[PDB]
């Protein structure tokens, strides 16, 4: 081991990641709706796994940063769904649902990624740096409380965010 080389490798890999994220940020300058984000990111998966990914929610416009964060989150979640969850078998299904909530006056954005009818989700299922990082980036861009549950019945991700015009333009 050499700590100086380990730090250098981490920076170089981080810079490579930032470069890839800027390519996405430039492309997505106008933002997008959850529907457009969701359908666009999950299009390669809808080809391979027809009628196994379901999306439902109101028409809702989101900023450039959230469109990028959410795209990679959706892509990364589907990548794992094929390797471990609902898309690893033949009967497993993914339900992406979002909506505009109300806490007796305060308007909130809620989103759920729900995997069902997939294989059993075995007890020591613990996230690595990448997914942890993506979830953290997504939650920070949304200024959201994010809950990740590795339920035996299937992975359940919940996002609860306050509505601000920075994150949700024209709101
Ligand atoms: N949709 C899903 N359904 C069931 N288990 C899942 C899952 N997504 C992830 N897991 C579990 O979480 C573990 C950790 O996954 P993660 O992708 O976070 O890190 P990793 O670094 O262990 C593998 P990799 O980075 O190659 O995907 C996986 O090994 C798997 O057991």
């Amino acid at each position: 081991y050499d700590p100086e080389q380990a730090n250098r490798l981490f920076s170089e890999r981080l810079r490579a990641l930032s470069q890839a994220h800027d390519m996405l940020l430039k492309e997505n300058w106008a933002g997008a709706t959850i529907q457009q984000i969701c359908a666009t990111a999950l299009a390669p998966f809808n080809s391979t796994f027809a009628n196994r990914i379901h999306m439902s929610g109101p028409h809702l416009l989101v900023s450039d940063r959230v469109t990028v964060a959410l795209s990679l989150a959706f892509y990364e979640l589907a990548t794992n769904a094929v390797k471990y969850g609902a898309l690893s078998n033949e009967k497993g299904v993914i339900n992406i649902t979002w909506a505009i909530m109300e806490d007796k006056g305060e308007k909130k954005f809620h989103m759920r990624w729900a995997e069902s009818r997939g294989p059993e989700v075995m007890q020591p299922a613990r996230r690595g740096f990448g997914q942890r990082l993506l979830h953290s980036v997504l939650a920070e861009e949304l200024k959201a409380k994010c809950d990740v549950e590795f339920a035996a019945s299937g992975l359940l991700i919940d996002v609860l965010a306050p509505i601000t015009p920075e994150v949700f333009p024209g709101m």
